Protein backbone atom coordinates (compact mmCIF):
# COMPACT_ATOMS: atom_id res chain seq x y z
CA UNK A 1 0.00 0.00 0.00
CA UNK A 2 3.01 2.53 0.85
CA UNK A 3 4.98 1.63 -2.01
CA UNK A 4 2.19 3.70 -4.41
CA UNK A 5 1.85 6.11 -2.45
CA UNK A 6 3.70 9.03 -3.87
CA UNK A 7 3.25 8.73 -8.00
CA UNK A 8 5.18 7.99 -10.97
CA UNK A 9 8.63 8.67 -10.65
CA UNK A 10 7.76 9.36 -6.57
CA UNK A 11 10.88 11.30 -5.84
CA UNK A 12 13.94 13.25 -7.96
CA UNK A 13 16.79 14.85 -6.73
CA UNK A 14 17.92 18.02 -9.05
CA UNK A 15 20.42 19.98 -8.97
CA UNK A 16 21.17 23.38 -10.60
CA UNK A 17 22.86 26.90 -11.10
CA UNK A 18 21.26 30.36 -10.39
CA UNK A 19 19.49 30.38 -13.46
CA UNK A 20 17.50 27.22 -12.88
CA UNK A 21 19.75 25.00 -15.75
CA UNK A 22 20.48 21.20 -14.73
CA UNK A 23 23.87 20.94 -14.13
CA UNK A 24 24.15 17.42 -13.35
CA UNK A 25 27.16 15.17 -14.40
CA UNK A 26 28.65 18.67 -15.77
CA UNK A 27 31.05 21.10 -15.29
CA UNK A 28 30.94 24.84 -13.20
CA UNK A 29 32.95 27.38 -11.96
CA UNK A 30 34.61 27.40 -8.72
CA UNK A 31 32.08 29.59 -5.90
CA UNK A 32 29.13 28.85 -8.24
CA UNK A 33 25.43 29.18 -6.27
CA UNK A 34 24.71 25.36 -6.29
CA UNK A 35 21.04 24.86 -5.97
CA UNK A 36 19.91 20.82 -4.60
CA UNK A 37 16.20 20.71 -5.30
CA UNK A 38 14.68 17.57 -3.43
CA UNK A 39 11.52 17.09 -5.73
CA UNK A 40 8.82 14.93 -4.39
CA UNK A 41 5.74 14.23 -6.72
CA UNK A 42 1.86 14.34 -6.14
CA UNK A 43 0.52 11.79 -2.93
CA UNK A 44 -1.92 9.48 -4.58
CA UNK A 45 -5.55 9.19 -3.47
CA UNK A 46 -6.80 7.12 -0.65
CA UNK A 47 -3.68 7.84 1.63
CA UNK A 48 -3.79 7.55 4.81
CA UNK A 49 -3.45 10.90 7.29
CA UNK A 50 -0.01 12.38 7.28
CA UNK A 51 1.58 12.56 10.21
CA UNK A 52 5.24 13.17 9.33
CA UNK A 53 6.86 13.97 6.35
CA UNK A 54 10.48 14.93 6.41
CA UNK A 55 13.61 14.94 4.19
CA UNK A 56 16.92 14.89 5.06
CA UNK A 57 19.87 15.30 3.05
CA UNK A 58 23.61 14.91 4.07
CA UNK A 59 25.69 17.59 1.94
CA UNK A 60 29.01 16.57 0.37
CA UNK A 61 32.49 18.56 1.52
CA UNK A 62 33.36 21.96 0.01
CA UNK A 63 29.94 22.67 -0.56
CA UNK A 64 29.37 25.74 2.02
CA UNK A 65 25.40 25.78 2.83
CA UNK A 66 23.27 28.96 3.00
CA UNK A 67 20.70 28.88 5.97
CA UNK A 68 18.84 31.81 5.00
CA UNK A 69 19.08 31.28 1.12
CA UNK A 70 17.40 27.81 1.72
CA UNK A 71 15.03 28.93 4.03
CA UNK A 72 13.46 31.10 1.91
CA UNK A 73 13.49 28.71 -1.13
CA UNK A 74 11.66 26.19 1.09
CA UNK A 75 8.34 27.94 2.27
CA UNK A 76 6.09 25.40 3.89
CA UNK A 77 9.10 23.13 5.70
CA UNK A 78 11.20 24.16 8.53
CA UNK A 79 15.10 23.96 8.48
CA UNK A 80 17.22 22.83 10.56
CA UNK A 81 21.16 22.06 10.07
CA UNK A 82 23.65 19.72 11.59
CA UNK A 83 26.68 21.64 11.34
CA UNK A 84 28.92 19.06 12.66
CA UNK A 85 27.42 16.24 10.14
CA UNK A 86 27.06 18.73 6.87
CA UNK A 87 23.10 17.73 6.90
CA UNK A 88 20.27 19.78 6.61
CA UNK A 89 16.63 18.08 7.53
CA UNK A 90 13.30 19.76 6.10
CA UNK A 91 10.12 19.10 8.55
CA UNK A 92 6.94 19.35 6.66
CA UNK A 93 4.91 22.18 8.36
CA UNK A 94 1.39 21.69 9.99
CA UNK A 95 -0.25 23.76 7.44
CA UNK A 96 0.77 22.30 4.74
CA UNK A 97 0.24 19.05 6.48
CA UNK A 98 -3.09 20.29 6.78
CA UNK A 99 -3.30 20.80 2.89
CA UNK A 100 -2.10 16.89 2.64
CA UNK A 101 -4.96 16.48 4.38
CA UNK A 102 -7.75 18.36 3.19
CA UNK A 103 -9.03 15.28 1.74
CA UNK A 104 -7.64 12.32 1.20
CA UNK A 105 -9.79 11.36 -1.49
CA UNK A 106 -8.16 13.19 -4.38
CA UNK A 107 -4.30 13.41 -5.44
CA UNK A 108 -2.84 16.63 -3.62
CA UNK A 109 0.24 18.47 -5.35
CA UNK A 110 3.16 18.38 -2.71
CA UNK A 111 5.71 21.29 -1.67
CA UNK A 112 9.50 20.62 -1.84
CA UNK A 113 12.43 22.08 -0.48
CA UNK A 114 16.00 23.27 -2.15
CA UNK A 115 19.02 23.17 -0.88
CA UNK A 116 21.44 26.48 -1.69
CA UNK A 117 24.70 26.73 -1.43
CA UNK A 118 28.08 26.78 -3.43
CA UNK A 119 31.14 24.90 -4.42
CA UNK A 120 34.24 25.53 -2.60
CA UNK A 121 37.05 23.76 -4.27
CA UNK A 122 38.74 23.38 -7.68
CA UNK A 123 38.96 19.87 -9.07
CA UNK A 124 36.45 18.54 -7.13
CA UNK A 125 33.11 16.06 -7.65
CA UNK A 126 30.65 16.99 -5.38
CA UNK A 127 27.80 14.24 -4.84
CA UNK A 128 24.32 14.23 -3.56
CA UNK A 129 21.00 12.57 -2.50
CA UNK A 130 17.99 12.84 0.08
CA UNK A 131 15.97 10.44 1.86
CA UNK A 132 12.23 11.10 2.25
CA UNK A 133 10.38 9.16 5.14
CA UNK A 134 6.67 9.61 5.64
CA UNK A 135 4.97 8.84 8.70
CA UNK A 136 7.50 6.86 9.93
CA UNK A 137 6.52 3.78 7.88
CA UNK A 138 7.63 4.76 4.56
CA UNK A 139 10.90 6.26 3.29
CA UNK A 140 12.32 6.44 -0.51
CA UNK A 141 16.36 7.06 -1.33
CA UNK A 142 16.58 9.17 -3.96
CA UNK A 143 19.11 9.29 -7.42
CA UNK A 144 23.13 10.76 -6.97
CA UNK A 145 23.68 13.29 -8.42
CA UNK A 146 26.66 14.69 -9.31
CA UNK A 147 28.60 18.67 -10.42
CA UNK A 148 32.38 18.72 -10.87
CA UNK A 149 34.60 22.23 -10.84
CA UNK A 150 37.59 22.39 -13.15
CA UNK A 151 40.50 21.31 -11.74
CA UNK A 152 41.20 17.57 -11.91
CA UNK A 153 42.77 15.58 -14.57
CA UNK A 154 40.30 12.11 -16.34
CA UNK A 155 37.64 13.39 -14.83
CA UNK A 156 35.13 11.04 -16.64
CA UNK A 157 32.24 13.21 -17.20
CA UNK A 158 34.52 15.49 -18.65
CA UNK A 159 37.51 14.74 -20.96
CA UNK A 160 39.13 17.46 -21.09
CA UNK A 161 39.67 18.37 -17.35
CA UNK A 162 43.03 19.60 -15.83
CA UNK A 163 45.29 21.74 -13.50
CA UNK A 164 43.92 25.57 -13.99
CA UNK A 165 47.65 26.42 -14.70
CA UNK A 166 48.17 29.85 -16.52
CA UNK A 167 52.25 29.77 -17.38
CA UNK A 168 54.76 32.64 -18.21
CA UNK A 169 57.73 31.69 -20.41
CA UNK A 170 60.46 34.88 -21.69
CA UNK A 171 61.26 34.28 -24.67
CA UNK A 172 63.67 36.40 -27.36
CA UNK A 173 62.48 36.73 -31.17
CA UNK A 174 63.18 33.31 -32.10
CA UNK A 175 60.85 31.66 -29.60
CA UNK A 176 63.42 30.06 -27.39
CA UNK A 177 62.76 29.77 -23.94
CA UNK A 178 65.21 32.32 -22.28
CA UNK A 179 64.26 31.21 -18.38
CA UNK A 180 67.05 32.33 -15.71
CA UNK A 181 69.14 33.44 -18.93
CA UNK A 182 71.26 36.46 -19.05
CA UNK A 183 69.90 39.60 -20.93
CA UNK A 184 72.34 42.08 -22.71
CA UNK A 185 70.98 46.08 -21.97
CA UNK A 186 68.48 47.09 -24.75
CA UNK A 187 67.45 43.83 -25.12
CA UNK A 188 63.32 42.45 -25.02
CA UNK A 189 62.01 39.97 -23.22
CA UNK A 190 59.02 38.65 -25.84
CA UNK A 191 57.34 37.27 -22.37
CA UNK A 192 54.63 34.64 -23.55
CA UNK A 193 51.58 34.31 -21.04
CA UNK A 194 49.28 31.66 -21.28
CA UNK A 195 45.64 31.61 -20.91
CA UNK A 196 44.73 28.53 -19.13
CA UNK A 197 40.99 28.05 -20.60
CA UNK A 198 41.17 23.96 -21.85
CA UNK A 199 39.39 22.89 -18.54
CA UNK A 200 36.22 25.06 -18.85
CA UNK A 201 35.14 23.14 -21.67
CA UNK A 202 31.80 21.91 -21.22
CA UNK A 203 31.07 24.35 -18.56
CA UNK A 204 27.67 25.69 -17.68
CA UNK A 205 27.87 28.34 -15.30
CA UNK A 206 25.40 30.74 -14.64
CA UNK A 207 24.94 34.30 -16.40
CA UNK A 208 26.27 36.44 -13.21
CA UNK A 209 29.24 34.42 -13.17
CA UNK A 210 29.98 35.04 -16.68
CA UNK A 211 29.31 38.72 -15.77
CA UNK A 212 32.34 38.72 -13.17
CA UNK A 213 34.43 38.63 -16.02
CA UNK A 214 37.81 37.45 -17.24
CA UNK A 215 40.69 39.09 -16.51
CA UNK A 216 44.50 38.33 -16.73
CA UNK A 217 47.17 40.02 -14.80
CA UNK A 218 51.00 40.91 -15.28
CA UNK A 219 52.98 41.94 -12.54
CA UNK A 220 56.08 43.32 -14.77
CA UNK A 221 59.29 44.62 -13.36
CA UNK A 222 58.25 48.79 -13.72
CA UNK A 223 62.29 49.80 -12.30
CA UNK A 224 63.67 47.38 -15.02
CA UNK A 225 61.55 47.44 -18.11
CA UNK A 226 59.39 49.17 -20.42
CA UNK A 227 56.09 48.05 -22.18
CA UNK A 228 55.84 47.88 -25.80
CA UNK A 229 52.23 48.74 -26.06
CA UNK A 230 52.30 48.71 -29.68
CA UNK A 231 53.91 44.76 -29.66
CA UNK A 232 51.14 43.30 -26.96
CA UNK A 233 48.55 40.59 -29.02
CA UNK A 234 46.48 38.42 -27.95
CA UNK A 235 46.33 34.85 -29.92
CA UNK A 236 44.75 31.97 -29.60
CA UNK A 237 47.29 28.23 -29.34
CA UNK A 238 47.61 28.08 -32.90
CA UNK A 239 48.41 31.12 -34.52
CA UNK A 240 44.85 33.43 -35.24
CA UNK A 241 44.32 36.59 -33.41
CA UNK A 242 41.81 37.84 -30.45
CA UNK A 243 40.19 40.88 -30.90
CA UNK A 244 38.42 41.32 -27.85
CA UNK A 245 40.77 41.82 -25.21
CA UNK A 246 41.66 45.36 -24.01
CA UNK A 247 44.50 46.03 -22.10
CA UNK A 248 45.59 48.58 -19.66
CA UNK A 249 48.52 49.42 -17.72
CA UNK A 250 48.58 51.14 -14.20
CA UNK A 251 51.27 52.75 -12.53
CA UNK A 252 50.46 51.24 -8.86
CA UNK A 253 47.48 49.44 -7.25
CA UNK A 254 46.63 52.30 -4.79
CA UNK A 255 46.18 54.46 -8.15
CA UNK A 256 43.80 52.67 -10.15
CA UNK A 257 39.58 52.08 -10.54
CA UNK A 258 38.29 51.29 -6.82
CA UNK A 259 36.41 48.34 -9.31
CA UNK A 260 39.98 46.88 -10.34
CA UNK A 261 41.29 46.80 -6.25
CA UNK A 262 38.21 45.08 -5.31
CA UNK A 263 38.89 42.64 -8.41
CA UNK A 264 42.27 41.52 -7.44
CA UNK A 265 41.29 41.36 -3.69
CA UNK A 266 38.44 39.00 -4.58
CA UNK A 267 41.16 37.02 -6.26
CA UNK A 268 43.55 37.53 -3.54
CA UNK A 269 46.24 38.45 -6.59
CA UNK A 270 48.40 41.12 -5.04
CA UNK A 271 50.83 43.21 -7.15
CA UNK A 272 54.49 45.41 -6.63
CA UNK A 273 53.97 48.62 -7.90
CA UNK A 274 52.73 48.94 -11.57
CA UNK A 275 51.30 45.99 -13.36
CA UNK A 276 49.39 45.17 -16.47
CA UNK A 277 45.20 44.72 -16.49
CA UNK A 278 44.39 42.33 -19.28
CA UNK A 279 40.09 42.47 -19.89
CA UNK A 280 37.42 40.65 -21.88
CA UNK A 281 35.38 44.17 -22.65
CA UNK A 282 32.13 42.02 -23.02
CA UNK A 283 32.58 38.55 -20.90
CA UNK A 284 29.66 37.05 -22.12
CA UNK A 285 31.14 36.91 -26.10
CA UNK A 286 34.62 36.06 -24.63
CA UNK A 287 32.91 33.10 -22.80
CA UNK A 288 31.23 31.59 -25.77
CA UNK A 289 33.90 31.48 -27.67
CA UNK A 290 37.17 30.70 -25.58
CA UNK A 291 35.62 29.43 -22.14
CA UNK A 292 32.93 27.68 -23.21
CA UNK A 293 35.10 25.99 -25.77
CA UNK A 294 38.49 24.92 -24.10
CA UNK A 295 40.73 26.93 -26.44
CA UNK A 296 43.48 28.57 -24.17
CA UNK A 297 44.65 32.10 -25.41
CA UNK A 298 48.25 33.21 -25.24
CA UNK A 299 49.54 36.71 -25.09
CA UNK A 300 52.77 38.07 -26.27
CA UNK A 301 53.96 40.71 -23.77
CA UNK A 302 57.36 42.50 -24.67
CA UNK A 303 58.95 44.63 -22.54
CA UNK A 304 62.75 46.10 -23.40
CA UNK A 305 65.46 46.63 -20.54
CA UNK A 306 65.68 50.51 -19.48
CA UNK A 307 68.72 52.11 -20.62
CA UNK A 308 70.05 52.75 -16.60
CA UNK A 309 69.54 49.17 -16.50
CA UNK A 310 71.60 48.00 -18.61
CA UNK A 311 74.36 50.14 -17.74
CA UNK A 312 74.06 49.02 -13.61
CA UNK A 313 73.19 45.52 -13.77
CA UNK A 314 70.59 43.70 -11.56
CA UNK A 315 68.33 40.71 -11.63
CA UNK A 316 64.13 41.59 -12.77
CA UNK A 317 61.01 39.06 -12.36
CA UNK A 318 58.63 38.86 -14.10
CA UNK A 319 54.92 37.09 -12.54
CA UNK A 320 51.33 36.97 -13.86
CA UNK A 321 47.96 35.79 -12.94
CA UNK A 322 44.86 34.49 -14.30
CA UNK A 323 41.46 35.83 -12.71
CA UNK A 324 37.91 33.86 -14.53
CA UNK A 325 34.75 33.75 -12.80
CA UNK A 326 36.46 36.07 -10.38
CA UNK A 327 38.89 32.92 -9.09
CA UNK A 328 42.74 33.35 -9.37
CA UNK A 329 45.48 31.30 -10.40
CA UNK A 330 49.10 32.53 -10.41
CA UNK A 331 51.84 31.73 -12.54
CA UNK A 332 55.63 30.67 -11.87
CA UNK A 333 58.16 33.32 -11.06
CA UNK A 334 60.34 33.87 -14.07
CA UNK A 335 63.80 35.37 -13.49
CA UNK A 336 66.84 37.25 -16.12
CA UNK A 337 69.70 38.98 -15.21
CA UNK A 338 71.54 41.94 -16.88
CA UNK A 339 75.31 41.92 -16.74
CA UNK A 340 77.32 44.93 -16.08
CA UNK A 341 79.78 45.37 -18.78
CA UNK A 342 82.79 47.19 -18.14
CA UNK A 343 85.55 47.15 -20.99
CA UNK A 344 88.57 48.48 -19.90
CA UNK A 345 92.06 50.07 -21.67
CA UNK A 346 95.82 50.21 -20.87
CA UNK A 347 98.56 51.09 -23.01
CA UNK A 348 101.68 48.95 -24.56
CA UNK A 349 107.12 56.16 -25.08
CA UNK A 350 109.28 58.77 -26.50
CA UNK A 351 108.69 61.19 -29.45
CA UNK A 352 108.07 58.56 -32.60
CA UNK A 353 108.49 55.34 -30.52
CA UNK A 354 105.06 52.99 -31.52
CA UNK A 355 102.76 51.83 -29.09
CA UNK A 356 100.17 49.90 -28.59
CA UNK A 357 96.15 50.90 -26.80
CA UNK A 358 94.93 47.87 -25.40
CA UNK A 359 91.09 47.68 -25.83
CA UNK A 360 89.48 44.86 -23.90
CA UNK A 361 86.05 44.42 -24.42
CA UNK A 362 82.89 43.70 -22.11
CA UNK A 363 82.29 40.29 -21.13
CA UNK A 364 79.76 38.64 -22.84
CA UNK A 365 78.64 35.69 -19.93
CA UNK A 366 77.62 32.56 -20.22
CA UNK A 367 73.90 31.66 -20.59
CA UNK A 368 72.87 34.86 -22.45
CA UNK A 369 69.61 35.13 -24.35
CA UNK A 370 70.20 37.01 -27.44
CA UNK A 371 72.52 36.55 -30.29
CA UNK A 372 75.32 38.45 -30.93
CA UNK A 373 74.75 40.94 -33.86
CA UNK A 374 77.54 43.97 -32.92
CA UNK A 375 80.79 43.94 -30.87
CA UNK A 376 82.56 46.89 -31.92
CA UNK A 377 85.47 48.66 -30.36
CA UNK A 378 85.66 52.59 -30.71
CA UNK A 379 88.93 54.69 -30.00
CA UNK A 380 88.48 58.75 -30.27
CA UNK A 381 92.24 59.56 -30.17
CA UNK A 382 93.89 63.00 -29.78
CA UNK A 383 95.30 63.16 -33.94
CA UNK A 384 97.23 66.23 -32.60
CA UNK A 385 99.61 64.26 -30.67
CA UNK A 386 99.08 60.71 -31.20
CA UNK A 387 97.94 59.32 -34.84
CA UNK A 388 96.96 55.65 -36.11
CA UNK A 389 99.59 53.71 -37.74
CA UNK A 390 96.81 51.23 -39.31
CA UNK A 391 97.53 48.02 -37.83
CA UNK A 392 95.76 46.25 -35.34
CA UNK A 393 95.40 42.93 -34.03
CA UNK A 394 92.57 41.24 -32.20
CA UNK A 395 92.61 38.35 -30.16
CA UNK A 396 89.71 36.32 -27.97
CA UNK A 397 90.42 36.86 -24.27
CA UNK A 398 88.61 33.39 -23.47
CA UNK A 399 87.51 30.11 -24.99
CA UNK A 400 84.64 30.42 -27.38
CA UNK A 401 82.41 27.41 -27.96
CA UNK A 402 80.03 27.70 -30.72
CA UNK A 403 77.41 26.04 -32.79
CA UNK A 404 79.61 23.34 -35.20
CA UNK A 405 81.00 22.32 -31.36
CA UNK A 406 84.53 23.70 -32.05
CA UNK A 407 86.23 25.58 -28.86
CA UNK A 408 88.38 28.58 -30.22
CA UNK A 409 91.03 28.73 -27.71
CA UNK A 410 92.23 31.51 -25.36
CA UNK A 411 94.40 34.20 -27.05
CA UNK A 412 93.37 33.41 -30.42
CA UNK A 413 93.50 35.78 -33.19
CA UNK A 414 90.60 36.77 -34.82
CA UNK A 415 91.84 39.78 -36.89
CA UNK A 416 90.48 37.63 -40.18
CA UNK A 417 87.32 38.11 -38.86
CA UNK A 418 87.32 42.58 -38.38
CA UNK A 419 86.55 45.31 -40.22
CA UNK A 420 88.33 48.81 -39.74
CA UNK A 421 87.67 52.03 -40.46
CA UNK A 422 88.92 55.52 -39.64
CA UNK A 423 87.28 58.56 -39.22
CA UNK A 424 90.28 61.42 -39.77
CA UNK A 425 87.97 64.18 -39.48
CA UNK A 426 87.68 63.42 -34.86
CA UNK A 427 89.68 60.86 -35.18
CA UNK A 428 88.89 57.94 -34.49
CA UNK A 429 89.33 54.03 -35.11
CA UNK A 430 86.74 51.57 -35.33
CA UNK A 431 87.38 47.98 -35.23
CA UNK A 432 84.29 45.83 -35.68
CA UNK A 433 83.20 42.17 -35.71
CA UNK A 434 81.48 41.75 -38.91
CA UNK A 435 78.08 40.46 -38.23
CA UNK A 436 77.80 36.28 -39.64
CA UNK A 437 81.00 35.60 -37.95
CA UNK A 438 79.48 36.81 -34.06
CA UNK A 439 75.81 34.95 -35.42
CA UNK A 440 78.15 32.10 -35.48
CA UNK A 441 78.79 31.88 -31.62
CA UNK A 442 76.47 29.69 -29.28
CA UNK A 443 74.55 31.65 -27.10
CA UNK A 444 75.84 29.50 -23.97
CA UNK A 445 79.48 30.39 -24.37
CA UNK A 446 80.77 33.32 -23.06
CA UNK A 447 82.41 35.97 -25.12
CA UNK A 448 85.53 38.55 -24.72
CA UNK A 449 87.64 40.52 -26.99
CA UNK A 450 90.58 42.57 -27.02
CA UNK A 451 92.43 44.75 -29.38
CA UNK A 452 95.74 46.39 -29.68
CA UNK A 453 95.88 49.42 -31.74
CA UNK A 454 99.09 50.31 -33.00
CA UNK A 455 100.11 53.78 -32.91
CA UNK A 456 102.77 56.35 -32.52
CA UNK A 457 103.53 60.28 -30.70
CA UNK A 458 103.56 62.65 -32.97
CA UNK A 459 103.41 65.84 -30.25
CA UNK A 460 104.95 66.58 -27.18
CA UNK A 461 102.68 66.09 -23.92
CA UNK A 462 99.70 63.56 -22.95
CA UNK A 463 97.09 63.46 -24.46
CA UNK A 464 93.34 61.82 -23.94
CA UNK A 465 92.12 59.24 -25.34
CA UNK A 466 88.42 57.50 -25.12
CA UNK A 467 87.45 54.12 -25.83
CA UNK A 468 83.92 52.90 -26.26
CA UNK A 469 83.04 49.29 -26.44
CA UNK A 470 79.38 48.35 -28.47
CA UNK A 471 77.55 45.69 -27.83
CA UNK A 472 74.22 45.01 -30.02
CA UNK A 473 74.52 49.08 -30.49
CA UNK A 474 74.28 49.68 -26.88
CA UNK A 475 77.40 51.66 -26.18
CA UNK A 476 79.50 51.29 -22.87
CA UNK A 477 82.54 54.03 -21.99
CA UNK A 478 85.68 52.45 -20.30
CA UNK A 479 88.24 53.87 -17.42
CA1 LIG B 1 55.55 45.48 -10.91
CA1 LIG C 1 90.16 62.87 -31.95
Amino acid sequence: HYSSLLAQPQINKEIKNEDGVDIDRTLVAKQSIVKFELKTEALTAGRPKTTSFVLVDPLPTGYKFDLDATKAASTGFDTTYDEASHTVTFKATDETLATYNADLTKPVETLHPTVVGRVLNDGATYTNNFTLTVNDAYGIKSNVVRVTTPGKPNDPDNPNNNYIKPTKVNKNKEGLNIDGKEVLAGSTNYYELTWDLDQYKGDKSSKEAIQNGFYYVDDYPEEALDVRPDLVKVADEKGNQVSGVSVQQYDSLEAAPKKVQDLLKKANITVKGAFQLFSADNPEEFYKQYVATGTSLVITDPMTVKSEFGKTGGKYENKAYQIDFGNGYATEVVVNNVPKITPKKDVTVQLYQTFNYRLIGGLIPQNHSEELEDYSFVDDYDQAGDQYTGNYKTFSSLNLTMKDGSVIKAGTDLTSQTTAETDATNGIVTVRFKEDFLQKISLDSPFQAETYLQMRRIAIGTFENTYVNTVNKVAYASA
